């Protein structure tokens, strides 16, 4: 009905509106706009906010979109590369009085809508009002923090709200070092007995990786079904409210790390009918968990389980089902009227799949099967049967048709395929090039020929220096995508720098180097000097690192030199250090700073130490900090094996410090007179083992609680 090509005639159109009538925006960029429509439609004849063609309305920059009112319908348009003004991209009110009701949004796009701070919290959809539906969109590189899609419950006209959410697809979301990454929140604490009645079904949440809850449910009612989870780190927690169905949803860990199920908390929930498969999460992040809770709790920790139901659920080649976690002094009270029943456990990765952390009894355990090969400490209610799993019509890995049957559940079948889900015109390509994916580039010997060189490099791409030949920096060398430099076999070249740090990492950029020397005799008079940096700001896109085989010499010149050093707002999915050589350096190896907030923050996923020799470091090889309570989230992982410390840490002080690390192990590695090994265990139970350790002419393993598992502890 009424055209528009700018914000002027857009709030024309809007200033009033009838049932029927729609409003198309114009296709090409509609920068910097806060779109807001008010109005009252009906069954058969809605007002629509609809784009000239899906996919060429392109909103962006500093943009949102607000609406209030009945039967509005908003289809086709997408939010890209840009970040709201205000706590919401895409809201379903206009004021905290105003909400839409019996509304749509569908067929939408926001992609990258982002803040540059990667600590900043906004949500993308944010639903309020009652009898709304959100559909068939696609939700892809959230870089922030906050939830993708939120349901509010702040007020009685946004309760019992009767929403559906549906066909969507959630894409990739990456760690993002701190709390409050969830995909999909149903309420919150501060409301979480009031009833929503929510339905989110058939989405799709591909490698949603943000935080350890997935879907974090906080209210009572809703129905969480028929939906798909690949490869998701995390779970499906019911983490405050009661009477929730939690059935038909398929997780396909694929044996990726962290990858959990369904946690119960709370009363007269039903986990049934759901599909398990490759599911490698521990403790809070268990293929199945069913927590203690607190007597009389308060609203913002842990009801007791009631009254719920875990029944006919299939679990495939996967790790952990954990009965009473989170069993202390607080959580005291462990599941009661309770049932466990005609589930059926396939999985030889581990062999005592269950741990049980308090009295089970009020669990009523029977007609479940585990195969031959595990064992449950549950007396009664289990039945062995082999280990029979056959990848099927759907390419799903099945039990046999009996046992299928014998607790009706059907066929083996995705309730809904990634194909089906999202906006129908918008591809779901990756977004990340992996190292040597591009073109092998060759680098001359000289001054500022590597700088050149990566200039014009591309992601994927590998620089091939010159063996043993020299090279110089006198500008910052800066990586803006994934990179590659190394030499061949043979001679490591020697690269030296007039800068104060020799490479920096930019935000989306990450770095493999590989047979290299570098060393300090040309750097300035500066403390604070490193090798590697990142760049310098907050980077919402997280990095990588992986040295192989390089040497380090003579990081003198001033205090403080050290050879990596990620600054506070920046955060590693992976930093390996293999196989390489240290030697006379005033500063760390690996500075891993961090902007505190949260307190439970961190800068690492992955930190794997092997190899390396380290000798005459004033400062430590790595501090490794997570602070605050949060046991439910990931902590780092940290490995270190078969490395040498010779005169570490010495510059009271510490070699390594561990401290909130949720899976560290250190073997194979002897100190010599270096400062001692530092780690503080935080409650939970953070896996720690220290096997064939030798520390020569170092002090004892400086810890607050003897709760490590230790073996083959020499000291000289
Ligand atoms: O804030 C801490 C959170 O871990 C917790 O309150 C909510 C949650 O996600 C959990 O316990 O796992």
């Amino acid at each position: 009905m009424g055209l528009v090509e700018n914000i002027k005639q857009f709030n024309d159109a809007v200033s009033s509106v009838k049932p029927g009538d729609e409003i198309v925006l114009a296709n090409g960029s509609w920068n910097d706009v806060e779109l807001v429509l008010k109005g009252k439609g009906l069954p058969d004849k809605p007002i629509t906010l609809k784009a000239q063609t899906p996919g060429k309305v392109i909103i962006t920059g500093q943009s949102n979109l607000a609406f209030s009112g009945e039967y509005i319908v908003i289809s086709g348009l997408v939010f890209k590369d840009g970040a709201t003004p205000t706590g919401e991209v895409i809201s379903f009110r206009t004021s905290n009085e105003d909400v839409a009701n019996h509304s749509r949004v569908t067929n939408t796009v926001i992609d990258n809508f982002s803040t540059d701070l990667r600590q900043m919290s906004d949500l993308w959809v944010a639903m309020y009002g009652k009898h709304n539906r959100l559909d068939h969109n696609s939700l892809v590189n959230k870089r922030n923090r906050g939830v993708t899609v939120a349901v509010r419950m702040n007020s009685e006209a946004s309760r019992k709200n009767h929403h559906i959410i549906e066909y969507n697809y959630f894409g990739p979301r990456q760690i993002l070092g701190a709390n409050g990454g969830e995909t999909l929140r149903i309420g919150t604490s501060h409301f979480s007995r009031e009833y929503s009645n929510t339905t989110a079904q058939y989405n799709y949440f591909d490698r949603t990786n943000g935080e350890h809850e997935i879907i974090s449910n906080k209210s009572s009612g809703n129905s969480l079904i028929k939906n798909v989870f690949f490869e998701t780190q995390g779970t499906l927690t019911m983490r405050h409210g009661h009477f929730t169905k939690v059935e038909g949803n398929y997780f396909l860990g694929n044996r990726k790390p962290n990858t959990g199920g369904i946690r119960i908390i709370n009363e007269s929930q039903t986990v049934s009918n759901n599909y398990m498969y490759g599911l490698t999460g521990k403790r809070l992040r268990g293929a199945l968990v069913i927590m203690n809770g607190v007597p009389n709790s308060p609203p913002n920790r842990y009801d007791p389980v009631i009254d719920s139901a875990m029944n006919n659920n299939i679990v495939i080649d996967s790790d952990h089902i954990e009965l009473g976690a989170g069993a202390d002094a607080e959580r005291s009270a462990a599941p009661s009227t309770s049932e466990f029943k005609g589930n059926i456990i396939l999985g030889k990765s581990n062999l005592e799949p269950f741990t049980l952390y308090d009295d089970m009894s009020g669990i009523n355990f029977e007609g479940n099967y585990l195969n031959d090969e595990a064992s449950t400490p549950i007396k009664t209610g289990f039945a062995s049967t082999p280990y029979s799993v056959t990848t099927n019509q759907y390419g799903l890995k099945s039990p046999d048709k009996a046992l299928l049957d014998e607790i009706g559940f059907g066929e083996v079948k995705l309730p809904v395929t990634k194909e089906e889900v999202g906006a129908d015109f918008y591809p779901k390509n990756e977004a990340l090039v992996a190292f040597q994916s591009g073109k092998t580039i060759h680098v001359k010997a000289g001054t500022d020929t590597l700088t050149s060189a990566l200039a014009t490099s591309q992601g994927g791409d590998v620089l091939v220096l010159e063996n043993g030949a020299d090279y110089l920096l006198t500008k910052f060398a800066e990586v803006h995508h994934p990179v590659t430099i190394m030499a061949k076999a043979g001679k490591k070249p020697v690269i030296r720098s007039q800068k104060p740090n020799f490479i920096n990492i930019e935000n989306g950029g990450a770095l493999e180097v590989e047979n290299l020397w570098f060393d300090g005799a040309e750097s300035p008079d500066y403390k604070g000097n490193t090798i590697i940096g990142t760049s310098g700001y907050s980077m919402n896109i997280n990095y990588n690192l992986s040295v192989r085989n390089v040497k380090v010499t003579d990081l003198d010149v001033n205090g403080y030199f050290y050879f990596f050093k990620a600054n506070a707002g920046t955060f590693a999915d992976s930093i390996e250090i293999i196989d390489s050589e240290f030697s006379n350096i005033t500063g760390a190896i690996l500075q891993l700073n961090r902007e505190v907030d949260d307190l439970g923050v961190y800068s690492v996923e992955n930190l794997v130490i092997s190899g390396n020799t380290f000798t005459n470091v004033k400062e430590e090889v790595v501090t490794v900090y997570r602070g605050g309570t949060d046991e439910s989230t990931f902590g780092p992982m940290v490995s270190v094996t078969n490395n040498t410390l010779t005169n570490v840490g010495k510059g009271s002080g510490a070699s390594m410090y561990f401290h909130g690390v949720q899976k560290l192990n250190i073997s194979e590695t002897k100190w010599d007179n270096s400062a001692p090994l530092e780690l503080f265990l935080t409650n939970g139970g953070p896996i720690t083992v220290i096997d064939n350790v030798e520390m020569k002419n170092t002090d004892k393993i400086r810890a607050n609680n003897d709760e490590y598992e230790s073996s083959n502890v020499t000291y000289d």
